[PDB]
């Protein structure tokens, strides 16, 4: 179907999540978020790697004309020369319906079409 919206939050970084080494620790990278709506707008982060990943909020309800910063920590781990990772992350957003009465509702009711998501590269720097 057709989406009814593009995504209304403002990332920053825009597309790129950067780790710089060493790896011998957690390494954490931030990443935020901005509704420059008149709506409250839902949001979800994802990843195709969530064992390597702690988000911090994974999600939450970001009012009108605000920011939250979201910490993406890379856990600890050797360098594999014959390891090919390509590491993605995703922000999947919802504009809340202005008479719902709870979060959970939010995505509960949800509709395909009425999802805006996002996708930022992870890219690990030595």
């Amino acid at each position: 179907h057709m989406a009814k919206h593009e995504q209304i939050l403002v990332l920053d970084p825009p597309s790129d999540l950067k780790f710089k080494g060493p790896f011998t620790d957690v390494v954490t990278t931030n990443l935020k978020l901005q509704n420059p709506s008149d709506r409250k707008v839902c949001f979800k982060v994802k990843t195709t790697a969530p064992r390597r990943y702690c988000v911090r909020p994974n999600s939450g309800v970001i009012d009108p004309g605000s920011i939250v910063t979201v910490s993406v920590m890379l856990q600890p781990f050797d360098y594999d020369p014959n390891e090919k990772s390509k590491h993605k992350f995703m922000v999947q957003t919802i504009f809340a319906p202005p008479n719902i009465s709870d979060m959970e509702a939010v995505w509960k009711e949800a509709k395909p079409d009425e999802l805006m998501d996002s996708k930022l590269r992870c890219v690990f720097e030595m």
